[PDB]
């Protein structure tokens, strides 16, 4: 039992950051109305934002894709442009190539830009490597991702071991067609890509995708939160567009000026879109640009706080749903901001890529690193 001589400085340095959180919290107590800060003041006791390693493992109800049939359906029709000058374009691909018989897999198979295309750049994060599976799926159906070995994950200071999330492509969504293509990133942080865009833009159309996770502990034992922020970040929304979160578990929480909040059980930006600075309400433009707070849609950008939120969750098992509809299937077109020279009406790609990570996009967050020790027996 050599604890008992480690034990003394495993309590000092959680008691030192345990009042040095606590410390911060009474501080962040009067800049809780300030841009970029959560209405609700807390910490993060949630460290989930970078397992570029991890293992993946998915089983399906629906189908397999072979990565030649991906890596075929990328090289042909809407993404082929893209395809020629080394580029995974993903909310380009036509899903119309991956629904032939001969396109099926018995396995999982990763694709991306790692083998004959490790120079290759992809929309989900340039020239970084990323890898991925991919499923067809139909309303109902899904997979269930089982990401292993992740290194840098914890919870409470506890070594958070795997995670198992289970994605299903919501009936209710409107997108024409019965498939989806589902392309679930090995890097859990990284989130997922579903896609039923079959080469046209869509009218009233939607893809939601279903969302349940549940979070292990160094013993296999589900971990049951107490107050995790989970991070709902990058909800577009633009002039026909609106990508939102809803059906979920536990409390949203605000980000002071964020253009996100939640009306009706839904997770968006209620009041603006956040597409184009001085659009619609817009305060900033989303890609990177001339204009000062530009790019703010990326995981790195100092005010990505503007198209995100958060929910406090707690227990063992959570989900939520998300998704991206056209502006029409939300509100009336009377009630819609207005852009002159653009129709709230336009139809939309039937796909989405996002993520739900614990990299909460307020400023300032504290995070709780050290596990409680427990006094030796
Ligand atoms: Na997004």
């Amino acid at each position: 039992q050599k604890d008992l001589a480690d034990y003394p400085v495993k309590l000092k340095a959680y008691e030192d950051e345990q009042a040095s959180i606590k410390a911060a919290l009474a501080e962040l107590e009067k800049h809780k109305n300030e841009d970029g800060n959560l209405t609700e003041p807390s910490a993060q006791n949630l460290v989930y934002d970078l397992e570029p390693n991890a293992n993946l493992s998915l089983t399906t109800d629906g189908k397999f894709l072979k990565a030649s049939a991906v890596d075929d359906a990328f090289s042909k029709s809407t993404s082929k442009a893209k395809y020629v000058q080394k580029i995974l374009q993903l909310d380009d691909l036509d899903i119309t190539n991956l629904e032939q018989s001969n396109d099926v897999a018995s396995s999982m198979e990763l694709y991306g830009n790692f083998g004959d295309k490790a120079g290759w750049s992809t929309t989900v994060s340039n020239n970084s490597q990323v890898k991925w599976g991919s499923v067809l799926l139909e309303r109902g159906q899904s997979a269930t991702a089982t990401y292993t070995n992740l290194q840098n994950s914890y919870y409470n200071g506890k070594k958070i071991s795997k995670i198992v999330y289970k994605y299903t492509v919501d009936p209710k969504s409107k997108f024409q067609g019965q498939k989806v293509w589902l392309g679930i990133f090995t890097d859990p942080t990284l989130g997922v890509f579903a896609s039923a865009y079959t080469g046209q833009v869509e009218k009233n159309t939607s893809i939601f995708i279903k969302n349940e996770f549940t979070f292990y502990d160094e013993d296999g034992k589900p971990i049951n939160f107490d107050n995790a922020l989970l991070s709902v970040a990058s909800l577009n929304r633009e002039h026909n567009s609106i990508e939102m979160a809803k059906d979920y578990s536990g409390k949203f929480v605000k980000i002071s000026g964020s253009s996100i909040g939640e009306k009706n059980g839904m997770i968006y930006a209620t009041d603006t879109l956040n597409f184009k600075q001085g659009e619609g309400g817009s305060r900033w433009t989303m890609y990177k640009n001339s204009q000062a707070g530009s790019g703010w849609d990326s995981s790195d950008a100092p005010n990505s706080w503007y198209g995100a939120g958060a929910i406090k969750m707690s227990g063992p098992n959570n989900h939520v749903t998300v998704g991206a509809t056209s502006a029409t299937n939300v509100m009336p077109v009377s009630d819609m901001p207005v852009v002159p020279g653009k129709d709230n009406t336009d139809g939309k790609k039937p796909n989405i890529w996002y993520s739900l990570n614990g990299k909460i996009r307020a400023v300032n967050v504290p995070k709780v690193t050290k596990e409680k020790p427990t006094p030796p027996v």
